[PDB]
DNA sequence: GCTCCGATATTACAGTTGTAATTTT
DNA sequence: CAAAATTACAACTGTAATATCGGAG
């Protein structure tokens, strides 16, 4: 009946989730422990959650439950994105870019390859 | 240690409170139940924690509250920005920028505005 | 005086999230 | 010191209800 959301720190577990493309618990854990400094009782639990959430499933292999994605990478970022610009932005896409650009926060390199993106 | 947020309902009373620079209490749900439906005890208690938390602060106008920002629009979306994309995207902004250009479809109109962004 | 009102403050209560520990299998 | 499920638990959020204070009468 109701719709879940990922939350921050899930977005984690999903990242490396679609990376990995089908991991164990342990999988994940061993790889986001490379990057960000979380318990295991931690990523567990966020997998759990996702998991109750039914962004992701699960397979037994061999005693240890693998776990993938169910919803699309590029489906969701995008559907998030476009939430987080229009709570944040009265301006919608355009004014987030100006807000980047203003900032300095684009090196020419980088406005070049958009330009690209853009010249499609 | 502490630093706070702005929460996504909040972020409806801040950008009212950053268009009208100086507003009561009242112009704001006035604003806001013209688009969104909320309740004034609902927009009031944003309006409070956004003061508690140091987003915005007020003197008194003829015995009446006048609220204004503290944080600068500009400075703080980026911040926000900068969080959510690096949380969500792996490949940072340009990941973004893409895929928005691969899942929206807009005009040469807004494709040229853009570029008229970039340009500068 | 105290009386009623609108502005402001205090309080409520569940669902989500961060951050895990304890229990079961 | 397993893996998985159960439980913990405060802070932060959405979403208000109720209580009270300072003036217009
Ligand atoms: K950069």
């Amino acid at each position: 009946n109701k719709t879940y959301e990922i939350s921050s720190a899930e977005w984690e577990v999903m990242n490396i989730i679609w990376m990995k493309k089908y991991a164990s618990a342990n999988n994940i854990i061993e790889e986001i422990q490379m990057q960000k400094d979380w318990s295991p009782k931690t990523i567990r639990t966020l997998i759990t959650r996702l998991y109750k959430k039914g962004f992701i499933d699960r397979k037994k292999d061999n005693k240890i439950f693998q776990y993938y994605s169910l919803v699309e990478e590029s489906d969701i970022k995008y559907k998030t994105s476009k939430n987080f610009i229009n709570k944040v932005y009265k301006g919608g896409f355009n004014s987030l870019v100006l807000n980047f650009v203003e900032k300095e926060d684009l090196s020419q390199d980088e406005i070049e390859e958009l330009r690209n993106i853009l010249n499609k």
